[PDB]
């Protein structure tokens, strides 16, 4: 039973313009079915008309992938250092940037007139999560089995605006995933690092 799927820390405000980290990508077991997913983003929490985001998956069966979305998938290695980006220039238009830093390459993606969902501009977040796998045209959908991984998965330099301003993440509020009653994250935040070690 998957009581909280996001850890991580989510920002709330307005007009959020850019939301950026680097990502060290972990070593991931259990399986082939485990699997755990880090990513940056906008909107999706307390703006639940639309999510802009990116981020890449570990599998237990040592496996990798990336993705953006309002598409999956650059090669992702264990110790990889992933730069991950969003912007929303305006309610319906923005972009998401995927860079490996460590095999120097780069996949970018732009958004506009997105009519299907509008952005908020008010959530920003930094997210470890144990996402949802759906089929059956649409109605049977389940949390994948949560992937164990290490070492802790760290946001560094994590930057956000808002209003072409820089907002601090010293009053994010923090949540962890939950899994049959008991903490499977301990994520936390220091600066501009957002840390999530998999418990």
């Amino acid at each position: 039973t998957v009581e909280s799927n996001w850890g991580g820390a989510i920002l709330i405000g307005s007009d959020f313009d850019t939301v950026s980290a680097t990502a060290n990508v972990p070593s991931a077991s259990g399986g082939s079915s485990a699997a755990g997913t880090a990513w940056v983003g906008i909107d999706g929490d307390t703006c639940q008309t639309a999510i802009l985001q990116t981020g890449f998956d570990w599998y237990g069966d040592g496996t990798y992938d990336a993705w953006y979305e309002w598409e999956v998938s650059i090669t992702i290695s264990e110790g990889d250092s992933i730069q991950m980006s969003v912007t929303a220039t305006s309610d319906t238009s923005g972009s998401a940037t995927l860079e490996n830093l460590t095999t120097g390459q780069k996949v970018s993606k732009s958004f506009s007139n997105e009519s299907s969902g509008s952005l908020c501009r008010t959530n920003a977040e930094f997210i470890i999560e144990d996402f949802e796998e759906c089929n059956s045209n649409g109605s049977d959908c389940e949390f994948v089995p949560f992937a164990s991984f290490s070492p802790a998965v760290e946001f560094t330099d994590c930057s956000v605006t808002s209003d072409g301003e820089s907002v601090s993440l010293d009053d994010a509020q923090i949540t962890q995933v939950i899994i049959n009653n008991q903490d499977v994250t301990d994520c936390s935040v220091s600066g501009t690092t957002v840390s999530c070690s998999y418990v």
